[PDB]
């Protein structure tokens, strides 16, 4: 038993991490087969309004210093993939895992391997927020650090780090170089929109608390999907859908507590607070665990 | 910027993890050079009051099934090291990192690589509590999962998992097989003692909040080490020492806030609560970040 914010084991990703330098700019790259992926802004030098097309036409293969430990990698081709650069190199990464590029949805979680100069510093879990930001831990040099999920032996890469927004939250792309959210890889006035609480996740985490013997917030009441959503909206909670109710099925079954019964507990925590009590060691309602995360950790699925 | 519960990259440990079976009992082992370490209780079968000396005398090398992926490992020697078993095997782990066995102190943090059947499931950070338990996430089969720190390229192994106590907290040994706390690898009446809050860690985390621009709890007041400890004791907080004050030095310098000034903020949070506000996204005072953890993550030290 017990319930922790758990990241995927990072080894498979650590073996893909390289350093990419243009001029005085160093950041991280991801080396899979004979390609290195990094943020295209590695090629910026002065950048309120740069033209990346121009900047990339003016680069040559030999301008890109790529380092895998010591072993320098020779770049033999380059191309822009939206906001990512694909650096074709002369050698296929022998440590390349089974992998795929997947875009995630707001509410889904992934592990981040925070890297500096191609070197892994640490691993943590976060969620894609409803406003397409992530609440990460990123300093100067973390650009190109990636977010990922693991299923069996297969790494699903879902995020590459690009920037910090004024509120201290983070924005990036999928590995096809397409931004999550209305953000651009330029210095502009851009700010995170208003964020909401991921309702289905809070419900998953209340199920986790029950599976772990934290039961104090449970009540005999049930509510309707509509009367619940009436209260949720009031507190800046995402609407809950029949699809969400269906996804919470396995946890409903494991605990024998109907989803709409748990929604009655959530409505009451939203109206009355926790009255100086905690749930799974937290004094606030946690929303960065998906239904899958709770099943994975309360069942002991390995990779 | 940002501040997250960050684990060490786990790759170096993932390559050491093996499966160990005696009879119907399977758990995890740690394979370094030509030795596999696991909990000695792998040899129990019926165990209110077993004699392990007897149990081990009656085992043979061929009774121990050791599996590194598929590749079965041939056991050519065995011996008991306190509550750990050392299984001498015919082949040195080619993935053996630079490593050492270090015992940690209550208040210190480490990463856990939770494993099932020799396979890594996930990685999270926790602290050795003042009562020598850890608040982990462990199910049937997690025994032999290890706790570790990384410095440069060197893995300091500090914990091996053995059991869950009645309150849903976890107990284990160092890698020399010596228990943390007054616990034994038998079924008995044993329970965690009363736990305390790790004061020096709460202060480190308030420094982290300041470095991240969370400043609302700061005040113009200072307090004495003695008048602080008078309030702390009242709230089940560990006493703070001049050594603790000296360890918080670098964070004092970085923020220009004297330790005893921060203690005035902590005294006020203890007497008045947070008044429905949060610090680094928490509604309670966090005590599982060491001064080192805050410097490591607010400076971007890699491994
Ligand atoms: C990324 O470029 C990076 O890590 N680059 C390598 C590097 C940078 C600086 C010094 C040495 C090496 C960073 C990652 C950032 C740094 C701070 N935290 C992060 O997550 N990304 C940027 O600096 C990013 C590049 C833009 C997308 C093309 N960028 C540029 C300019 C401004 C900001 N942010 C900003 O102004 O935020 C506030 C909070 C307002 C200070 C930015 O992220
Ligand atoms: C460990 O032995 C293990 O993982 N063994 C392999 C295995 C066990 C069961 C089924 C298949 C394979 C476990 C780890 C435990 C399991 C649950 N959470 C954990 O952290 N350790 C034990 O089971 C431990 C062995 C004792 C030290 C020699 N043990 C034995 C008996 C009782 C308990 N705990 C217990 O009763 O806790 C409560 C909360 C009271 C149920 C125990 O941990």
């Amino acid at each position: 038993s017990g319930f922790r914010k758990m990241a995927f084991p990072s080894g498979k990703v650590e073996g893909c991490m390289v350093q990419v330098t243009c001029g005085t700019t160093t950041l991280n790259g991801l080396w899979l087969d004979d390609v290195v992926y990094c943020p295209r802004h590695v090629i910026c030098t002065s950048m309120l309004n740069p033209n990346y097309e121009d900047l990339l036409i003016r680069k040559s293969n030999h301008n890109f210093l790529v380092q895998a430990g010591n072993v320098q990698l020779r770049v033999i081709g380059h191309s822009m993939q939206n906001c990512v650069l694909k650096l074709k190199v002369d050698t296929a990464n022998p440590k390349t895992p089974k992998y795929k590029f997947v875009r995630i949805q707001p509410g889904q979680t992934f592990s981040v391997l925070a890297c500096y100069n191609g070197s892994p510093s640490g691993v943590y879990q976060c969620a894609m927020r409803p406003n397409f930001t992530i609440k990460g831990s990123f300093l100067n040099g973390s650009c190109g650090s990636v977010g990922f999920n693991i299923d069996y032996d297969c790494v699903s890469f879902c995020y590459m780090h690009h920037m910090e927004l004024p509120t201290g939250v983070h924005a990036g792309t999928d590995l096809e170089g397409n931004f999550y959210g209305p953000f651009v890889d330029r210095q502009t006035a851009q700010a995170a929109g208003t964020d909401t609480t991921i309702t289905v996740n809070v419900l998953a985490w209340l199920y986790a608390a029950v599976i772990n013997g934290d039961r104090w917030f449970l009540n005999r009441f049930t509510t309707t999907l509509n009367d619940f959503n009436l209260v949720a909206m009031k507190y800046n909670y995402e609407p809950l859908t029949q699809d969400h109710v269906d996804i919470l099925g396995p946890l409903s079954a494991q605990t024998g507590i109907a989803v709409l019964d748990m929604c009655a507990s959530l409505k009451e925590l939203l109206q009355n607070g926790m009255n100086g009590r905690t749930i799974l060691g937290s004094a606030l309602l946690e929303d960065e665990f998906t239904p899958f995360d709770v099943v994975r950790q309360c069942s002991g699925v390995t990779f």
